C-alpha cells in the first residue's frame, strides 16, 4: 500500500462536481474547488484547473492529474513548514503516510494547529498521541476516516486499510 492508494480509499473518486462532507464544491479524488456557495464559482474554478470547459464534468485522467498535483503539493507543504518538517523527518515510512493524509484533508495550517499531538508523535508516544488526536472537531466530524489515520499512527502498519 502507498499514499496514493490510501488516499484513494479515504476520498473516493467522482467525475461530476459534488459537495464534500463540509458542503463544499469538490471533484475527483477530494480536490476542493471553492468554499463558495456558488455552483457557478465552482464551475469557473474547475475550468481554470483543467484548462478546458468542463461543464462540471471531467475524465478519469484529469482526476488523476489533479490527484498527483495535490499529493505533491501536500508533501512540499510539509517540508516547508517549520512545524511540520521536524515531525515528518522523525517518523517511519508508514506514519509519514498518516501525516500526509491529514495535511491533504485539512491543510498545513490546520494540522500545524495540533500542537500537543505533534509533540507526542515526535516523542514517539503512540498511544498517547492517538488519544489526543481523537479530541478534535476532525475526529467528531469524520470519525471513520479519522480512526483509520489514527490507527496508522498508533501502529505503524497498514492494518486499518487492509480491510478496505
Amino acid at each position: 500500500m502507498n499514499i496514493f492508494e490510501m488516499l484513494r480509499i479515504d476520498e473516493g473518486l467522482r467525475l461530476k462536481i459534488y459537495k464534500d462532507t463540509e458542503g463544499y464544491y469538490t471533484i475527483g479524488i477530494g480536490h476542493l474547488l471553492t468554499k463558495s456557495p456558488s455552483l457557478n464559482a465552482a464551475k469557473s474554478e474547475l475550468d481554470k484547473a483543467i484548462g478546458r470547459n468542463c461543464g462540471g464534468v471531467i475524465t478519469k485522467d484529469e482526476a488523476e492529474k489533479l490527484f498527483n498535483q495535490d499529493v505533491d503539493a501536500a508533501v512540499r507543504g510539509i517540508l516547508r513548514n517549520a512545524k511540520l518538517k521536524p515531525v515528518y523527518d522523525s517518523l517511519d515510512a508508514v506514519r509519514r503516510c498518516a501525516l500526509i493524509n491529514m495535511v491533504f484533508q485539512m491543510g498545513e495550517t490546520g494540522v500545524a494547529g495540533f500542537t500537543n499531538s505533534l509533540r507526542m508523535l515526535q516523542q514517539k508516544r503512540w498511544d498517547e498521541a492517538a488519544v489526543n488526536l481523537a479530541k478534535s472537531r476532525w475526529y467528531n466530524q469524520t470519525p471513520n476516516r479519522a480512526k483509520r489515520v489514527i490507527t496508522t499512527f498508533r501502529t505503524g502498519t497498514w492494518d486499518a486499510y487492509k480491510n478496505l
